[PDB]
């Protein structure tokens, strides 16, 4: 059932159209529940999406929870507490700033990645397709090591029809309707997500 989890993106963002932590981490512990349903290889990789969200509940459940109702109240409070490191790796080295841009650099590649799939011939293969839209979100961002390692992971993928009719959606042609119909609801707080970012120079978070 993934069409429930890219819906849930829909509750992301509220009338002032600012992204809320609480729904984000409730739809991304959506999408760690399917990333987790493609192998054990690819549960070893989602055990750091879902370390940073817990980084992130354990602020909402902290003294400061009503800074991080929003993404907006997160970075307006530790931009001006200073509680962020801009220059280097130091003092804040899990900051909701630098903790979320990763969430958010993640959230890039999934949707790259569905929407790979989407538009995919019947012939292509998933490892293909994963590896595209790695290349073209996390790449740049990963260390040596991790990125041949994530290469690997990609092998292991279901085909392309298989993968699609995990979906819990019906046949293939089915989920590629529903992927249209759901994938822009998680575009849309990805989007609003990197104007907030590119906005504060955060881009680049050590």
């Amino acid at each position: 059932n993934l069409k429930v989890v890219l819906v849930s993106f829909k509750q992301c963002l509220d009338e002032k159209e600012e992204v809320l932590l609480d729904p984000y981490i409730a739809s991304w512990k959506g999408l760690v529940r399917f990333l987790n349903s493609l192998g054990t290889i690819f549960s070893f990789i989602s055990k750091d999406v879902v370390s940073k969200l817990r980084i992130m509940e354990r602020l909402r459940g902290g003294p400061q929870s009503e800074h991080y109702r929003s993404l907006q109240a997160m970075v307006a409070h530790e931009l001006s507490n200073r509680l962020v490191d801009l220059e280097r790796r130091s003092h804040h080295p899990e900051s909701g700033c630098r903790t979320v841009l990763r969430l958010h650099r993640a959230l890039h590649w999934l949707q790259l990645f569905l929407e790979g799939l989407r538009t995919s011939p019947e012939d292509a293969r998933t490892s293909a397709l994963c590896a595209d839209s790695y290349n073209a979100s996390l790449a740049a961002y990963h260390p040596w090591v991790v990125r041949r390692a994530v290469t690997v992971a990609f092998c292991t993928l279901p085909t392309r029809e298989v993968f699609l009719e995990a979906m819990n959606v019906g046949p293939p042609e089915q989920a590629v309707q529903m992927l249209g119909e759901a994938l822009p609801f998680i575009q849309r707080v990805y989007n609003v997500s990197q104007k907030l970012y590119a906005e504060h120079s955060l881009l680049d978070l050590p």
